[PDB]
């Protein structure tokens, strides 16, 4: 194959990465997204404050511009997350008890019923746990709602759409520890009472040759629930500046995490968060590291390409 | 060339369609939209009575829709019509004077800003003259501010977009007539008093064999104006059903009028309303005639097709 969307799509698997509308302007990036992917997911645009900045006032015009772009360059659309702790609008914050979860239920099934027929997949809920097992403490959601709350947003998206994937996201549960063992039972006890929840997603953001050497015996393991598993947001970053080492290991760590996706037949595919370095989050978020993404800041192909290209 | 874009590219010309976002979803219709054209309009997304349903409640949906679709596949966007007689919604034929120049002069610099970097040109006055010289009498501009709402409402459309190209479209204006001479006043007038005019659309609704001799002619005379021209909505109906007569005479038709826009060097080039005869607006406007367009009801190119190839 030339692209990796070839190879992607000769594999029967999806390849995808973190869309910002506004770069579409810029013809280099257009250019890489047009003809190295074959799925498209808003870095941003679909969140609860793009959609829903003021109650009840929703705002669905850059979450259409990423909806509009898959569909015109046909590529499979992937809706990013409808409950997250992460940017949510103060207004819905200051809402509690009753109001919050009519709130939750409202924004759930208003943005499901908006996007019907175009998103094939939802993240209804992300980061719902606590790395070390249990749920997440710094959560509005689990705070004002209790444990109940995730089953009540799979059951409105299933209401608003009967067809779309819905799928539950986290990270650092790539390998097997006690957070990926709370999302286990969790994903157990959904499927054995039958609420609705068809996929399990992994943000894989990990860090230079440090991949998780039981990451397919873990993907493998939530597969057998009957579930489809996805790694959602991959970048793998290091200490920056990167050199020739660096770039090789990150190379074979990119290989690693594509061939367990490989091995495991449920793997639905690989979504990178981003196409280039320039405009990567790592910096802003992990101060002092960065060059995780495929593509360089010059929109050079890094060794890390050529690694995704043969393991698919 | 093996597709009419191409053509169109070659002579460094504009070939456009209607565009219906609606039917994106059907996969002949998209397949054609894709390769034959580069330029594309929105047959009814960016009018009045959609932008702006209620006083000041604008709804660019499926307006951005056609914008993003332009944008997506890399054609030119043109923007249809800000200032029409025909789709108002009620609540602007309801108010009057003062309050009714406001709303003309705030739709335009809504609609406008809104699409601003988008659309190359506007189509902002339509159909203002009436057949057979002078202004239409049926319109709720003409009536309720006199002979200064088109002057008004250029000048309103240059301050919200300093770039986009300014257009009066209009139709039986294709050959020298007294439709077509009050129109040519006016062109004279606006340029003569620096009143922001760059391009005059003839929309070319023709019928079967009677296409204008003086079309070209008539074409040239306002290019020397220092506009450009352009034949904004070109279809040839004629008396359906069609045969192998009707179709070779309709064929010779679309020639004529792709070479007329040939022969004058400030023609931009052309825009057929619409795709195929499945969808064309003729046959519920004029009861019992079709068949006007390039492809028929089964999407299979007709004799047309070849013309406007070799037109080119
Ligand atoms: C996985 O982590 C990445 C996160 O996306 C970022 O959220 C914060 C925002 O400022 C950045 O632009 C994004 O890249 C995503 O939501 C999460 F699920
Ligand atoms: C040139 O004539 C065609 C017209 O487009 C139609 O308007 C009425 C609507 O119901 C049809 O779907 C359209 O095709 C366009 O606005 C005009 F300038």
């Amino acid at each position: 194959a030339t692209t990796l969307k070839e190879a992607a799509d000769g594999a029967g698997r999806d390849f995808g990465f973190a869309l910002d509308p506004n770069r579409l302007s810029e013809a280099q990036y257009k250019a890489i997204a047009d003809s190295e992917f074959n799925l498209v997911v808003a870095e941003n645009a679909m969140k609860w404050d793009a959609t829903e900045p003021s109650q009840n006032s929703f705002s669905f015009g850059a979450g259409d511009r990423v909806a509009s772009y898959a569909a015109d360059t046909g590529k499979e659309l992937y809706g990013h997350t409808l409950v997250w702790h992460s940017q949510l609008p103060d207004w819905a914050k200051n809402l509690n008890g009753s109001a919050f979860e009519s709130a939750m239920v409202n924004h759930v099934t208003k943005v499901a019923d908006h996007f019907e027929g175009k998103v094939a997949s939802w993240d209804v809920v992300n980061e719902a746990f606590a790395d070390g097992g249990g749920r997440r403490q710094d959560s509005a959601f689990q705070q004002k709602l209790g444990n109940g709350y995730i089953e009540t947003a799979f059951r409105a998206a299933r209401a608003a759409d009967p067809t779309a994937k819905l799928c539950i996201n986290d990270y650092n549960v790539e390998g097997i520890n006690a957070k990926s063992n709370s999302l286990y039972d969790l994903v157990k006890d959904f499927k054995a009472r039958g609420v609705p929840l068809d996929c399990v997603g992994f943000q894989s953001h990990l860090i230079v040759g440090q991949v998780p050497g039981d990451f397919r015996q873990n993907l493998q393991r939530f597969a057998d629930l009957g579930v489809d598993v996805r790694i959602t947001e991959l970048d793998i970053r290091m200490r920056t500046p990167s050199d020739a080492t660096k770039l090789a290991t990150q190379a074979a760590d990119y290989k690693k995490v594509v061939q367990a996706c490989m091995q495991v037949t449920r793997c639905q595919g690989v979504t990178v968060w981003g196409i280039t370095d320039k405009y990567s989050w790592v910096p802003d978020v992990f101060p002092g590291e960065g060059a995780a993404l495929v593509w360089d800041a010059s929109y050079a192909k890094k060794p890390a390409y050529a690694a995704v290209m043969e393991a698919f």
